[PDB]
This record gives structure tokens, C-alpha cells and sequence, in this order.
């Protein structure tokens, strides 16, 4: 519960930074693509951003319905929203938008990207889906496990495994970290245990250039927290959310991750 | 200096590597063994090839002054009484990240059983087209079943020492590494300076070895193994020949091991 809340604060400040930048740029028709939305934990964040149109997509059809339902519920207590079930690493989302020439101001992709580094075609496909329809000046923002921190911990271990009572990471073998299909197990004890894939961030950065994007920043969770905490509204939100200090086991689990922000060039 | 001791330790590491794949080549075929020493320098492995009893060697390096020194060292070797069987050699000055070596061989159709690239291939990661071209020169003319072997800095260990560093610099009295910015490690062009006290002050580029691995597939190569300098040493010491050899050439100082431990060895095999 406490980790889920900490990560929402991270996502809130990240989305909020770039929602603000879009609002200084655009005058109307703010449109967002939430690639890998899950059950919809960011719907509230997009409503607070006063955006105009949301596309929500995930590979789990059950998650897409729950996300749709949560939207309908909050509509009836707002942006227009679309809900598409699809593998964004194998399908073109352009094939499924109500309007196949719509463009986006932000693609947000939270804890989703690394599942596409199963293979070259899949990672390229998810990037296309996240950046191809970005308007000039648009943003591709997200969160994903920091490959360096995962390799560092795996080396320093004895087993192909490290973790604690919250999380366990088991690698399929050691010393072999292919650009694609480097598989490992992320055991969220006991929510989910999902196959994940390593993302060498310099690879992702170079790949995004195919879609005319440039790095805005790449920040470990630590860096992101330390910089974003100095802001006042960010600190206000942290207290208003019930958040103080992470426990050591929770810090270890969440320091695995980094945040990234790219921007569509002209 | 104690550069003398590092050189002799590095020569052991290269002997053990060269030897493993020479013996693999010697068995897969009966015949003449032909070798590409890419970035040969002054010819510090010429003796390793003479003990390997190979039949044809090609030495190439971007530095013409070093190529001539390597040729000069080869001709002195053949003035000895124990060089009846010594390989024949040709010496070419060329930028192997820019020029096609195929158009400079005496025989433009010749083929290699081994391309040996020791402490060279990281200079080519200046750009993609240079890393690609050095790999073409190293692997395209390899016979099927041939080998691409070498040594190069372990980028994971450079970045670990950098991140952990207090400034953009780390080293000791033997070496110093200075990057240009922390956090920004591009696939190509990641420049850092490498100063080996008294020996050499050169710019180098980071090689993400997984990227090197993938790019080598384009020339139909497959990884045989990659081992850090430590990992390689501990496995190879177990064999008595390797160890007897290590002692015929003491143990390593602290600041010396810190300097050699940045490196990894690799071996690729050309597929059929
Ligand atoms: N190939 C793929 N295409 C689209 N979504 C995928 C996917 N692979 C995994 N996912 C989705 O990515 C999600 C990861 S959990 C992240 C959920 C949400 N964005 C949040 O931050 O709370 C899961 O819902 C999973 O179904
Ligand atoms: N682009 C390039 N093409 C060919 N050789 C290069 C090169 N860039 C650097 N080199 C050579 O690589 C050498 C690295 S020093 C290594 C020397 C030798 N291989 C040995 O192990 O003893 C230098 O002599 C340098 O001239
Ligand atoms: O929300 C986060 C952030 C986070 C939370 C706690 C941590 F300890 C570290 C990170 N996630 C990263 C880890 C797995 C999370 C998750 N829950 N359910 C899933 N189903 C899937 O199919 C794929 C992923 C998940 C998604
Ligand atoms: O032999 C090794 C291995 C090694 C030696 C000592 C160590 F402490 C650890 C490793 N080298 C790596 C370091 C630079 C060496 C070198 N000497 N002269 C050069 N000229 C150039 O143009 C480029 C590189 C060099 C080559």
C-alpha cells in the first residue's frame, strides 16, 4: 500500500511536470495516450490535468474493462476517453483508434516499456505506438527498471537472485545480458510475479531517435525524488498523501526504477 | 616502471586466449593456419604466433610508424636460427574503422581462421559506421568455424567506478580515467580519456558488450564466451599448463590489479 502510494506520487509529479509544459504550449485539444494503463490508476491524474481526450490501452482485456468502468464511475459523479485492448508491442494502435489520424500531446507509459524488450520488433513497435502520433513538441514519458541497478545487484549476489520480503528478482543466468530477450523474474510478494525484460536505457534512447525524439532527462528514482522534493506543491502533495519515509525494504524495491522523458522534435 | 609487470601479465592473458583458439583451429582442419592481427601495434604478439606455428599472418594498424616497427620486429625474428618454420607475414597501414582491408591484401580473396583484436576494438566505437566497419574487417573474411577473439574495457566496470567516483575521474598512480559527463552513456561516441602513466594518453570510447555481441551477428558470428579479466584468470589458472606458464614469465600489486581488472576477453565463432 505504501509503495503503491509512493509510486503514485512519483507518477503525479512526472505527469504534472509535462502536463504543465503542454498547457503552456497548447491552447486546446489536449490529447493523451496511456500505453499500458492497467486498471486505470492514472485516470484521476488526467482529470486533475484538465486534459480533453484520453486513449487508454492495455494487453489485459480484464484490466481494460475495469479501467473503462472506473472511468464511467468517475464520469457520473471530464475528458472523453477511449478504451482499446491490444498488444502494443505487436499491433498498431492506429488500427484501433476511432480516428486513425489522431495525434497525441503526451504518451504516458508507466511500468510497461520493459515488457517489449522481448525482441527487437516488439520494442520498436511499442516505441512507434508511443511516439509516431506525437504532435511536434509532444512528450513520451514513463518509468521502467534501471538495467544497471539490476545488473549491479545480480553481480554482487551469490545466487542469480536478490531481494527481500517485498520483492525477489531471479535472473535466468548471469553475465549474459542480451539487448533483447534478457529475461528475469520480478516477484512482487505476493501480488504478481511477471516475466520482465532488461532495457539498456542507451538502447531505448537511440531507438527513440527513429521517431524523431530527443532525451529530456533520465533520472533514477533517487535523483527524481531528490530534485522533485525541493518544489513546494510537490512537498505539499507528499504530506497530503500520507507519505514520509520509505522503509529500507521498500526503498530497496523502488530504487530499482528510473524515470524518463523524451520529446518529439520538429 | 611496474609497467613491465603489467605487460607480462597482459601477455599471459593473451597467450592463454590465443592458445585456446589456435588449438581449436589446429584440430578442426589439418591445414595452413592464417591469422589477422588487427591493431597489431609494434608486434607484441608476433612471438605468440611463432609459438603457435601458424603459416600466414597479416599485421595491420592505423599507425604506420608502428606497422614498420612490427615489420622490423618480424624480420629480426627471421634472422634467428629457430625460425625455419616461421609464418609468412604482410604489413598494412590502414584505418580498420574506415578502410576495407580486403582491397589491400596481396590476395584479395584470402580467408582467416583467426582474427585477433587485442585492446583495439573500443577505438572504433567512435560511431556506428566505425564499429560496424571494424567488425566487417575482423569477421567478414573469417572462414566458417573461424574465430574472432580480443580484449577491450568492460563498460560495466568503467561506469561502476565512475558512478561511485566523487568526480568525473577515477584512477590511481598507474592509470586515470576521465569521462566528460556522468549519466550519459550513448551506444556510440561515449568518449572518455585513458591515461596510462608514462605509457599512453589516448581517447577511448565505451563498448557496451551486449551491443558488440548483437552487431557481430551481422557478420554471422556467435558468442563463444565473454569473461571479465578476473573471471578469465580464475578459470584459466586451474589448468596446470597455464599456471606453469604464468610462473615461467610474481603476483599482482593492488594498484596494478585495479588497472587490469577493467578489461574483459571475448571470443566469437563464425557460423557455417
Ligand atoms: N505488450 C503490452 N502492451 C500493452 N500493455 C502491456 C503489455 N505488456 C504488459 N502490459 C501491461 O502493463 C501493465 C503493467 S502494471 C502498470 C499499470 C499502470 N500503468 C500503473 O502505473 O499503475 C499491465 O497492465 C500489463 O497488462
Ligand atoms: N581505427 C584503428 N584501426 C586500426 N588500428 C587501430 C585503430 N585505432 C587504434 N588502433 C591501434 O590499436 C592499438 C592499441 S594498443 C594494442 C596493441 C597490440 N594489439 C597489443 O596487444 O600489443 C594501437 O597501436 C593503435 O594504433
Ligand atoms: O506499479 C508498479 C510500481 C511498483 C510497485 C511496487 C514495487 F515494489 C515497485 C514498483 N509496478 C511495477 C512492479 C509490478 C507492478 C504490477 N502489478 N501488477 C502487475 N501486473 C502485470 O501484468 C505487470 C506488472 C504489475 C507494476
Ligand atoms: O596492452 C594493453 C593492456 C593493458 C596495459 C596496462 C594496463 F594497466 C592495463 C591493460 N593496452 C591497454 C592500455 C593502452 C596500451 C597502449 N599502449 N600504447 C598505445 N597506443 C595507442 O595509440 C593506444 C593504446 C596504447 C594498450
Amino acid at each position: 500500500f505504501y509503495l503503491r502510494n509512493f509510486n503514485n506520487w512519483m507518477k503525479s509529479v512526472l505527469i504534472g511536470e509535462f502536463l504543465e509544459k503542454v498547457r503552456q504550449k497548447k491552447k486546446r485539444d489536449i490529447t493523451v495516450l496511456d500505453l499500458g494503463c492497467g486498471k486505470g490508476g492514472d485516470l484521476l491524474k488526467w482529470k486533475k490535468g484538465r486534459i480533453n481526450k484520453l486513449v487508454c490501452t492495455d494487453i489485459a482485456d480484464v484490466s481494460v474493462k475495469q479501467c473503462q468502468q472506473r472511468y464511467e464511475d468517475m464520469k457520473n459523479r471530464i475528458f472523453s476517453a477511449e478504451f482499446i485492448t491490444a498488444d502494443s508491442s505487436k499491433e498498431l494502435l492506429i488500427d484501433k483508434f476511432r480516428d486513425p489520424q489522431m495525434c497525441f500531446d503526451i504518451c504516458s507509459c508507466q511500468f510497461v516499456c520493459h515488457y517489449s524488450f522481448e525482441s527487437y520488433e516488439q520494442a520498436d513497435m511499442m516505441l512507434r505506438n508511443a511516439c509516431e502520433r506525437l504532435s511536434p513538441g509532444g512528450y513520451f514519458i514513463g518509468t521502467t527498471p534501471n538495467s544497471f541497478e539490476l545488473i549491479r545487484r545480480l553481480e554482487a549476489s551469490e545466487t542469480e537472485s536478490f531481494g527481500n520480503e517485498i520483492y525477489t528478482v531471479k535472473f535466468q543466468k548471469k553475465g549474459d545480458y542480451p539487448l533483447f530477450g534478457c529475461k528475469y523474474d520480478f516477484n512482487l510478494e505476493g501480488v504478481v510475479d511477471v516475466p520482465e525484460f532488461l532495457v539498456y536505457f542507451p538502447l531505448l534512447n537511440e531507438m527513440a531517435k527513429k521517431y524523431n525524439m530527443k532525451l529530456v532527462y533520465k533520472k533514477t528514482f533517487l535523483e527524481f525524488y531528490e530534485e522533485k522534493i525541493k518544489n513546494n506543491e510537490n512537498k505539499m502533495l507528499l504530506k497530503r498523501m500520507g507519505l514520509g519515509c520509505l522503509s529500507k525494504s521498500e526503498w530497496e524495491a523502488t530504487s530499482i526504477y528510473l524515470v524518463f522523458a523524451f520529446e518529439k522534435q520538429q
